[PDB]
């Protein structure tokens, strides 16, 4: 894995090790845990532990033991601790971790397993031995320096929604959003803005109360001329939808549920400067995909 969208919540910076912190939400499937740091020049071993509570006597059960160890070979040791007793070790060699090297660990929770990627490469999978609903604390021990920890939950898609685009906007770039208009929705908006110039390159504003689709750009602290022509208002309150914002060389092509909706001639000509996605309004956000 390698997150295309940066929308981590509850960002933690430079935590002191050992760090024992409460996971601010339940680890439901689709949940991501992102840990960034580096291995000190001495480091013999360190561990990331998803635990059920933080009692240390008796030692809290460790639902998921992620234990990178540095030795001749070099590996990542995984296990589970119930009633202070270790279960069967699952060991992965060809360790992505190395001394004096920085890393990004993405721990993804699946219905039946944890899937782990380190530095954009798949590293290992881990079957749940303890229900994940029982995990509420993150423990980090050993010789490792933590720069930042971040999370992505179900609420991670709560509104207002803001997210950075880890891949510059440019021709061929697609952005899709799936969601559902609320039953009594007035309107909602999806914007592509340029963080730098705090400009709104594309403002897609479906308004359900007036059955119209306002499209415009906000540049130089000002709204331009609106674009509302459309063969037919595609949105209806309470309706599930998927929207495709496709950036092309001269304009944006936007479709809803597999049917073309409109085109929008680029007003912000620095396509690459479009590094932000904002979603807000009267809808239920279900999914967002950059690429
Ligand atoms: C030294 C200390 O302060 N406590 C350690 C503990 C203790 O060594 C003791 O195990 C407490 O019960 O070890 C901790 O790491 C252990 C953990 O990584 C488990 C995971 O399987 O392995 C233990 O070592 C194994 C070893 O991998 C096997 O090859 C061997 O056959 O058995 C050993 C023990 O079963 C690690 O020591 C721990 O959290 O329990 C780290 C503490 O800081
Ligand atoms: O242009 C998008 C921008 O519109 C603002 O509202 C406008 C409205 O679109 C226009 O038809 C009317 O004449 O003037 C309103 C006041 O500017 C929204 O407030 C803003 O959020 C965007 O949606």
């Amino acid at each position: 894995m390698m997150l295309s969208l940066n929308n981590l919540q509850n960002i933690i910076y430079n935590p002191v090790i050992p760090f024992v912190g409460t996971i601010p939400d339940q680890l439901d499937p689709g949940t991501l845990i992102v840990i960034r740091g580096h291995v000190p020049s001495d480091a013999d071993r360190f561990q990331v532990d998803l635990q059920n509570g933080s009692s240390m006597k008796p030692r809290a059960d460790v639902a998921f033991h992620f234990n990178p160890r540095f030795k001749r070979a070099g590996c990542i040791v995984c296990n589970t601790l119930i009633n202070e007793k270790w279960g069967r070790e699952e060991i992965t060699y060809d360790t992505p971790f190395k001394r004096e090297k920085s890393f990004e660990i993405v721990i993804m929770v699946l219905k039946d397993k944890f899937q782990v990627a380190v530095n954009g490469k798949h590293t290992l999978l881990y079957g749940h031995r303890i229900g994940p609903e029982k995990i509420d604390t993150l423990g980090i021990y050993g010789k490792v320096n933590i720069h930042s920890i971040g999370f992505s939950f179900s609420s991670h898609m709560r509104l207002p929604f803001a997210a950075r685009l880890n891949t510059p906007m440019g021709p061929g770039r697609t952005v899709v959003v799936k969601g559902e208009v609320n039953a009594n929705a007035k309107s909602f908006n999806v914007d592509l803005l340029a963080g730098k110039s705090k400009d709104i390159a594309l403002h897609l504003n479906p308004r359900l109360n007036i059955k119209a689709f306002v499209r415009n750009s906000f540049l130089q602290e000002s709204w331009g001329e609106e674009e509302r022509n459309i063969t037919s208002f595609p949105f209806s309150p309470g309706m599930y939808f998927e929207m495709i914002i496709y950036c092309d060389v001269r304009e944006f092509k936007v479709a809803v549920n597999g049917v073309h909706s409109l085109e929008y001639k680029h007003r912000f000509k620095e396509l690459s400067s479009i590094d932000t996605l904002e979603i807000n309004g009267d809808i239920h956000l279900l999914e967002v995909r950059s690429w």
